[PDB]
């Protein structure tokens, strides 16, 4: 229709000098691509975090995903958070922020902020599982309304996600975002199944079992986390596909997923 936001820079930071950890040396702005959908009503919304290990970000890990989306009743955004040189906790700024951008801004977009969910894939599934775990619900009395507005998603996708910084860490992601020789207590807090809490929210994994990128014990340590603190789950690991299939629309069996998780959405209340 062309009346509402898309392919748009959204800046996570109006002002440039509020980018914390900016160096302004580095071009690169952190900003969320919007694609939302048309509608009368409310819609519930996910923000996309691509893949690539902390060094891109893979475009078919972006706006096809967000194709789909809308094509299930969900407006869309792409984080198009920091990678290297920046390193940790830069990206994981940018996606705290990003959620509560989009929740501040929520009424203005015509979304649910209430229904503010993450996607994630490999090391973007990485990130979702930490604002997944490391979320707070804001700081009240801060001078920047939007930071006085929770990060914390209302669900989570995890697609082939890096988790483990340690054990069946994907070495590129561990390197490109901590250095050569990390500090062993952020391997143990950026190995997001060690923070999940009964806080939560409900979330959906699928892996392939014989990834020979990022092991599939990634999203099985997730699993038992999540069940550990009673937070319900789905989860959905097919024999065979190398890593990084995104939609795997032209994937036999493995294309299941996709529709597995708009019924999963659907289960949870997030559309329908």
């Amino acid at each position: 229709s062309g009346l509402v936001p898309r392919g748009s820079m959204i800046p996570l930071w109006e002002n440039q000098n509020d980018i914390p950890l900016f160096d302004p040396a580095n071009p690169f702005v952190p900003h969320l691509v919007p694609y939302i959908l048309d509608s009368s009503k409310q819609l519930p919304c996910i923000i996309v975090f691509p893949g690539g290990g902390y060094t891109h970000r893979a475009q078919h890990e972006s706006e096809p995903v967000c194709l789909w989306l809308n094509s299930i009743g969900i407006s869309a955004f792409v984080l198009n958070y920091r990678v290297q040189p920046y390193k940790h906790p830069a990206p994981l700024l940018d996606a705290k922020r990003a959620i509560r951008l989009v929740r501040y801004f929520s009424k203005k977009l015509n979304i649910d902020p209430n229904r503010i969910g993450v996607l994630g894939f490999s090391a973007g599934g990485h990130l979702a599982s930490l604002v997944g775990t490391h979320f707070d619900s804001g700081d009240k009395k801060n001078d920047d309304p939007v930071e006085r507005v929770s990060c914390r998603p209302d669900c989570i996708v995890l697609c082939y996600p890096v988790i483990s910084l340690a054990e069946f860490a994907h070495e590129g992601s561990k390197k490109a975002l901590l250095g050569e020789n990390p500090d062993p207590v952020l391997v143990w807090t950026l190995s997001s199944h060690n923070m999940v809490s009964s806080k939560t929210p409900p979330t959906f994994l699928w892996h392939t079992s014989d990834d020979s990128s990022v092991p599939v014990e990634n999203s099985l340590l997730f699993a038992m986390a999540l069940k550990k603190h009673g937070v319900p789950f789905e989860l959905h690991i097919f024999p065979h596909g190398r890593h990084g299939l995104g939609l795997a629309s032209d994937t036999l069996y493995v294309k299941e997923w996709t529709k597995l998780c708009e019924k999963w959405f659907e289960s949870i209340g997030f559309i329908g």
